[PDB]
């Protein structure tokens, strides 16, 4: 029981997901509320067997669920609709069925099926017959999950609500719109992302480096700081000239790249550097402005239309 899906007791916080707190505090109500007091639901007010995410990419949505069954004490297990319906089109009902019987078996525990909207596109054979088995089986598996037993609840995420089937996307009773990150969000995200390396930049910074980045989403600006991250590594791979920066205070001189001609430099290469005594340069502000100007925000505006008018005609009620 592995492959195609994934299993694992995820380990992420609300602390970990960067704002949000609109979203984290609905999941609160719906996932956590009753798994702790759970005959807080007795007779007809029952709890949410289904939940939608949809926004548009890169907003958190996969992180959030983690978080969610986290903050669940759960098991959480998840596919990949797109690689379910397309590079496992093979044993697809095998395999949800798999899921949901897995599920069931971990108690407490989460589905998380990723890309929802991948489940219609619809024609007439190939993503219309040879792929409504797939619809079919989800939908059954989960008219087991408001009834059989609720110990086991199913996520759903999409960047596209508005290529939802019909009928699944009523199959989530709850529904929950993920944005792009706030200014607050996105300066957390640059803090996260970056954490440990030796980093010139102070918290002002991080502020105006979310503040130049609005417009990006959390993949977005994960996307620059790794590329940030390799600055130094390039800078350390092509001098030329190395400084031993050591104060009278470490252990073992610490030898950082430098300009050529300049107090102290010695010719070498990172090759003629022992382990013990490299010193990466920080990151710097210009660092991050590099990467920055060679990201281009990957949602634009025409998605988010679609996104809020999701929100308006299904947002909430049924649907
Ligand atoms: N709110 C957040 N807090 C911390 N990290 C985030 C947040 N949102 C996005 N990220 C980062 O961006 C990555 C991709 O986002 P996901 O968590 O996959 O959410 P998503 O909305 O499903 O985005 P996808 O998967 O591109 S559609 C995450 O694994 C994090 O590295
Ligand atoms: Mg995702």
């Amino acid at each position: 029981l592995s492959s195609a899906i994934l299993s694992e007791k995820p380990n992420v916080k609300w602390e970990d997901v960067a704002g949000l707190e609109g979203a984290k505090e609905a999941l609160k109500e719906a996932v956590i509320l009753p798994v702790k007091f759970p005959h807080l639901f007795k007779g007809n007010r029952k709890p949410t067997s289904g939940i939608l995410l949809y926004g548009p990419p890169g907003t958190g949505k996969s992180y959030l669920a983690k978080a969610v069954a986290t903050e669940a004490n759960s098991t959480f297990f998840s596919v990949s609709s797109s690689d379910l319906v397309s590079k496992w089109m093979g044993e697809s009902e095998k395999l949800v069925k798999q899921l949901f019987a897995m599920a069931r078996e971990n108690k407490p525990s989460i589905i998380f099926i990723d890309q929802v909207d991948a489940l219609t596109g619809t024609r007439g054979e190939g993503e219309s017959e040879a792929s409504r088995r797939i619809k079919t089986e989800l939908l059954v598996q989960m008219n087991g999950v408001g009834n059989d037993s609720q110990g086991v609840l199913v996520l759903g995420a999409t960047n596209i609500p508005w290529q939802l089937d019909s009928a699944i996307r009523r199959r989530f009773e709850r529904r929950i719109y993920i944005p792009l990150p706030d200014l607050a969000a996105r300066t957390t995200m640059f803090e996260i992302n970056v954490g440990d390396t030796p980093c010139v930049l102070t918290k002002e910074d991080y502020r105006t480096l979310g503040a130049m980045t609005e417009g990006y989403s959390g993949s977005d600006i994960a996307v620059v700081v790794k590329d940030a991250l390799m600055q130094p590594i390039r800078k350390i791979q092509s001098a030329t000239h190395f400084k031993d920066v050591s104060t009278e205070d470490d252990e073992t001189r610490k030898l950082t790249p430098c300009s050529p001609g300049d107090d102290g430099a010695i010719e070498m290469s990172w090759t003629d550097i022992e382990a013990d005594e490299l010193k990466e340069p920080d990151l710097t502000i210009k660092d991050f402005l590099k990467a920055i100007k060679s990201t281009r925000p990957t949602v634009n505006e025409d998605d988010l239309l679609k996104q809020e008018q999701f929100t308006r005609d299904f947002g909430q009620e049924g649907n």
